[PDB]
């Protein structure tokens, strides 16, 4: 009897968990459609273009790896202050905000729920979409608040239930936090239309709720990073002061460098300064500061304007691609004689596509095709290449046939 | 009345606070003595030849940036398990060990910390000595348990209280959590003898407590990294299944990258396998995966053999340069006639000197010279240069005349 004999064997990750078994299969056919990876047309890793190239001025620079303050690269944390909310924006001109690097996404979303968990005195309620991006839960619940919900999806139908989505909102109680993602709703590629989005913002305005937006798509959702971000705007210039996470892990492709940041909309600049050395407080016990290389390589591109043009035309290769492949997915189907209806396919946005398909289905394609996806049928399109989009369509059709 | 109106003020770090204030200073002979890093003798950062030539071969490899697992880069995680454990070690050959890349050492203490709170079903309470580096007590407080001190340092003396701390800790109730640092102890410099260090292994063992080692000064208090790693052997070949915190951030001089280790000494093989799967779990909703950079630079440097070589070559190069400016420092003194015992100084290890200066001194050492350094006294000796040994130790003597 050690010190560990009563600690039990937890399951694999529920979407990470698929790279594990992926890796260990021999099927040289094998396909990774489980986690949220960008493929180029060959099916293979892309380190984008700007990417390459800042990291050889890094390089060039012969720069040194001394500790980063608390709350990150200055460029990297402004960079991104404006990436999100516009260079207009009164809240970004006014200085009313707190930024700080975190690490990605997942990292930023931690500190909020953290900084929540601490300054949020009117509830410990977060309301999450249904369905919802799988680590929200755990995220928020090792954080210490309570997990809610709002209805969502509909997948009699696969869309957005407006009708439920507002009768639930609408009763959420006043003060409570309230969970929405920015553009690429996953796991559904299906976001509120612009004309939804006003309606939103007046019930969140009127039931005075904590607007918590994640923005891990950026550029994924529509191929242009203005527009991916009308709707944090509008809910901000409406005068609804949100909290905000941001990943680089997609839209730049720095997945495991993490590069991501937390943003708080407050008052006034004096607030903003206040906010900010409680949030240090906070992620000083915690890692204390952040990793430097995916903060300096998004800074140097972020901030260089060849840099900033360079990506932006490269985000846009990377969205319509996905778009190719859905298109592609849908015609072999056809040919393939699939007597489905998979309009959803081409019609959501984003890195995936909401199949549909059942645990079963999931599963036969595994063994049978060595295609892995979430058992919750989402599958990555963004990690199809015009040389498999054949096996795909196949393999889905002989499942479902 | 906003969100955050009653979020007030906090205070800026105790230790990188002072990174923060020196930047601001415009003294052309400002002096950052606070944190503890590594400058060379121009009193310039200090990028390792071993970590510079690794970054080259990676670049040309021309490396993808995805996802690594939740736990790190293999490679990493091993090679750090192998240089804590040494390779002959029963531990390391029977793989009774998990180890879990964390965000440096900082991180691995936290997401270690965050383990005992969930899984360490025996106590609340973490022993620190007396004293301790400052962020270990939020890092335990946060992470949710009690903190409690055993006597350490004497002050009257200059040294360790080995009378005190063998009381205290013969006295710790029965399955209670006691911090160690493995070498260097921080902020001291005094470190328990290789017989003292027996004895504490036999009381640890005799009330049976989980022992958790610190190990962020590895080679940087006797030049030499097996020998630093004595204690921390010497622990588990007694039968102590301890816990330890990796950082490479100083002997690698990786600090912004961020690459570290937490490893858990477990029964057998199979044990260790469970509290991996729970490690991960635990780390998924933190910041999901690890930071690429610093990982993938250790672990070249780790595991190829010239790159093994050339690194010990260049921490012993570091070690010597902190002892020669210990030396030069306390000659300056006599020289610009100090009356004060400055033996310490030059009797104590690793990067710091816990010099005994109260506050007001350091206060004007400040204002006065533009000399940064904590509150507590402690300098970093590790940051003088051949160039201003003479001006510090005027200073001192100023402060102190
Ligand atoms: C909606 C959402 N929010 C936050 C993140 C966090 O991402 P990161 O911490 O790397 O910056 C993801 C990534 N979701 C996945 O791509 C996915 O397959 O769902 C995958 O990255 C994951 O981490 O689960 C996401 O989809
Ligand atoms: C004793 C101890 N344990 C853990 C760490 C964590 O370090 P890291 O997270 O970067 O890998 C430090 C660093 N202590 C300081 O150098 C110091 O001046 O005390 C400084 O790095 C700090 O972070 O406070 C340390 O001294």
């Amino acid at each position: 009897s050690s010190w560990w004999s009563h600690v039990e064997m937890g399951p694999p990750d529920p979407i990470l968990g698929v790279t594990e078994a992926f890796k260990r299969d021999t099927n040289s056919k094998k396909m990774n459609l489980g986690v949220g990876a960008y493929r180029d047309d060959n099916g293979k890793p892309y380190v984008l273009n700007c990417v390459r190239k800042a990291e050889a001025m890094i390089a060039a620079k012969k720069m040194d790896k001394e500790y980063l303050p608390i709350a990150g690269l200055a460029d990297f944390t402004r960079a991104s202050a404006e990436l999100a909310l516009g260079e207009n924006s009164e809240a970004f001109k006014s200085g009313r905000y707190v930024t700080v690097q975190g690490i990605s996404g997942t990292g930023s979303l931690r500190v909020g729920a953290n900084f929540l968990q601490r300054f949020f005195k009117f509830s410990r309620d977060v309301y999450l979409p249904k369905p919802s991006w799988g680590n929200h839960t755990p995220i928020f619940r090792d954080a210490g608040l309570q997990l809610q919900a709002y209805r969502y999806y509909d997948p009699k139908t696969c869309s957005l239930d407006f009708t439920g989505a507002m009768e639930d909102i609408s009763k959420i109680p006043e003060k409570s936090i309230i969970l929405l993602h920015a553009c690429a709703h996953n796991p559904t590629g299906v976001d509120p239309r612009q004309e939804q989005w006003k309606e939103l913002a007046s019930v969140v305005k009127k039931r005075n709720l904590l607007a918590y937006f994640d923005m891990a798509y950026q550029g994924f959702a529509s191929g242009d990073i203005n527009r991916d971000a009308w709707a944090l705007r509008h809910f901000i210039e409406q005068g609804i002061d949100v909290v905000l996470s941001q990943s680089y892990a997609k839209n730049m492709g720095l997945y495991g460098e993490r590069a991501g940041a937390f943003t708080v909309i407050c008052r006034d600049a004096e607030e903003a300064k206040r906010v900010e050395s409680q949030l240090k407080i906070l992620i000083r016990p915690m890692y204390s500061n952040p990793p430097m290389n995916g903060a300096r390589i998004a800074s140097l591109i972020l901030n260089t304007p060849e840099l900033r043009k360079e990506w932006l035309v490269e985000v846009k290769g990377m969205a319509d691609r996905i778009i190719s492949m859905r298109t592609q997915l849908v015609s072999n189907l056809k040919k393939e004689g699939s007597s489905h209806n998979w309009q959803h396919i081409t019609d959501q946005i984003g890195m995936f596509c909401f199949t549909g398909l059942k645990p079963e289905q999931v599963e036969r394609l595994t063994k049978e095709f060595s295609i892995y996806m979430t058992k919750d049928g989402r599958i990555s399109v963004a990690g199809v290449a015009s040389s498999n989009v054949g096996y795909l369509a196949h393999a889905i059709h002989q499942v479902t046939k």
